């Protein structure tokens, strides 16, 4: 029900080496892992369904739309603009068999905009979504892949049409949050 | 027993083989990759036993000794000076548990001095050494971390051929590690 994320579980971190690669990541190292992570995920068999869903942010600062978390750029990010918790709604036109939800987290690059807790909800609709997991982002710099190995009933998959992400608190007294990249995949 | 090294083929399965990631980079970039790969490797759960072994090359040009492949410096390199195959013998005072052998390859920087095939042997000594792996350096610019761990006291690398009609070979960096 709760996943502690502290890259200092293996398959969870798309980046890293054998574990953290850089004890003190630089803008260059961060950008590198971002881009490498995208290459690695896309090399997998699964299909990228990210841009097939409708993405609705609770709020956003003008010039930092939600599309900036869906592109393939390390330098761009969606930035909320409101009170907490911030929210992100994902709605597909039909039910989906999500095998992987990947999220780029960087406490070094985002500082106060880096979320420290993330709550994931999925279902048929907002009035139906059910709590799935709590991500405790304690120390992370890179791509994390959620495989839903839980509930082997649906056999490692997140069958849903709607997904909700809640951001109730950030690192370092941050009010608003940043999201540079997130991706959703289905099998085959 | 044949490892085809090509850092252009993205594959989750080989991400830890290519220390500097998947793929002309400038000399500054190459330089950065070299020192970054060293930081990545040293910051790992491993013990660097490189300088504990005795290193003996089949030949070397004066001014480009074997020490230049073990100095953690990108601009320096061991350079052979003889007919092929070139050879590098590594001998420890005792049986080691090598979990990783890291080698820096750069076809861009080394051009004709870049090996296209490397044959790796290991054992107790030159007399009992056994063939372990054939490295096919097809396209590499960065550090390669070979996981084979492998308990041996003696390691031998043979360089039978280089890219682009090259007679002699360059090695800017190589390091050995045992589990922590
Ligand atoms: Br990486
Ligand atoms: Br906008
Ligand atoms: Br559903
Ligand atoms: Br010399
Ligand atoms: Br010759
Ligand atoms: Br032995």
């Amino acid at each position: 029900s709760v996943l502690v994320l502290d890259d200092r579980t293996k398959d969870l971190y798309v980046n890293g080496f054998q574990e953290i690669q850089y004890q003190n990541p630089t803008p260059e190292n961060l950008q590198h892992m971002f881009h490498q992570g995208i290459e690695i995920l896309d090399s997998a068999r699964m299909i990228n369904v990210t841009h097939l869903a409708l993405w609705k942010p609770s709020s956003f600062k003008l010039g930092n739309p939600v599309d900036f978390a869906l592109d393939d750029n390390y330098d761009t990010f969606w930035q909320s603009d409101g009170g907490q918790p911030h929210q992100l709604d994902i709605m597909f036109s039909k039910r989906m068999d999500i095998c992987v939800m990947a999220i780029f987290f960087s406490m070094i690059a985002d500082e106060s905009y880096a979320p420290s807790l993330v709550k994931v909800y999925a279902g048929h609709s907002p009035s139906d979504a059910r709590f799935y997991k709590m991500l405790e982002v304690r120390n992370v710099n890179g791509w994390v892949a959620l495989r839903f190995l839980d509930n082997r009933e649906d056999d490692q998959l997140l069958k849903c049409q709607f997904i909700r992400l809640l951001f109730p608190v950030n690192h370092e007294n941050g009010k608003d949050t940043h999201l540079r990249g997130i991706r959703l995949y289905v099998p085959s």
